[PDB]
């Protein structure tokens, strides 16, 4: 399974202490934020998957021109690979507002260049949260609530690019403690629940989710798509269910449980985990801080087998 690799913490290690621990624990995909260069050249050779964001702050930039994406890959792709095993590329994250007006030119642009350089392996896409999705209850009552995703779905349908989504039980849960149970949040045994329109069984949140993000693609006429689940965590601290228990449960739940994907799709589904660290830096609620596996010192926040 695959850990996200967050930086925004001033008590962090060296990247190459990072992608050490990483080969040491057996974890084999990692997805970055930036174009970081150190992480990039640590990760040569190391057989980790990755998962590379351009960087929303370079949206308009590579959405602008092919000669402005042919530059980014030069820069920031062309040294690293083949060495660095780059699956995807990210053009955007929870992008927001008219700038999702710029995700899908410069997802043209990126699979225009990358042609070009000859490195069509690479696989073009962009990171949605599940906020894009609406009437996702049944999950076969999703659909995706903005008109460019529609754009999206189906260049991704053609080119053969998969869609990542950030699929966090723990935020349906936190806002619907009175709905939605711990367990069924948790991957625990107890809860049921039977989509009507086509008569699938539900035992997770997890499943009723990203099936619902399956359902919004096949509406899109993007029936054949895949859902790589970019994003994935439990807090350990700084808020309404947030304890290392809690946060143990959930993701060794998760990682004892992709492997046999959801009632839509019984295909293993590539996931993960968000994230390496906790981030003593970022803002927002107080959890933002506490999503880490592991301590700024390398320690086990809690036990988790990969």
């Amino acid at each position: 399974i695959g850990v996200c690799y967050g930086v925004i913490g001033n008590n962090l290690p060296s990247r190459s202490d990072v992608v050490q621990l990483y080969r040491s624990k057996g974890i084999n995909g990692m997805r970055i934020y930036f174009a970081d260069g150190q992480a990039l050249s640590a990760l040569r050779n190391s057989g980790i998957g990755l998962i590379l964001d351009i960087g929303n702050d370079q949206l308009a930039n590579i959405a602008a021109s092919t000669s402005n994406a042919a530059s980014w890959v030069q820069n920031n792709v062309r040294p690293y690979y083949p060495a660095v095993n780059i699956k995807y590329i990210a053009a955007g994250n929870e992008v927001q507002g008219g700038a999702t007006q710029s995700i899908l030119p410069a997802m043209r642009n990126l699979n225009a260049a990358l042609s070009a350089a000859g490195l069509g392996a690479i696989k073009v896409s962009t990171s949605i949260r599940f906020d894009e999705v609406a009437n996702s209850f049944p999950p076969s009552a999703g659909v995706f609530k903005n008109a460019y995703m529609t754009d999206v779905a189906r260049l991704l349908a053609s080119t053969g690019a998969p869609l990542l989504a950030n699929v966090y039980p723990y935020f349906a849960y936190r806002d619907n403690p009175g709905s939605i149970s711990l367990n069924y949040a948790t991957f625990q045994p107890g809860t049921t629940v039977r989509d009507q329109n086509n008569g699938l069984t539900y035992t997770s949140l997890f499943d009723a989710m990203v099936d619902a993000v399956y359902a919004a693609l096949e509406k899109a006429g993007a029936p054949a798509v895949k859902v790589v689940v970019s994003e994935s965590g439990w807090p350990s601290a700084g808020g309404f269910a947030a304890s290392a228990g809690n946060a143990r449960t959930y993701n060794q739940g998760l990682i004892n449980h992709v492997g046999g994907g959801t009632p839509k799709k019984r295909e293993a589904l590539e996931t993960y985990i968000f994230a390496m660290f906790n981030e003593n830096q970022k803002t927002g609620d107080a959890t933002e801080r506490s999503f880490g596996l592991f301590n700024p010192d390398k320690s086990p926040a809690y036990n988790i087998q990969f």
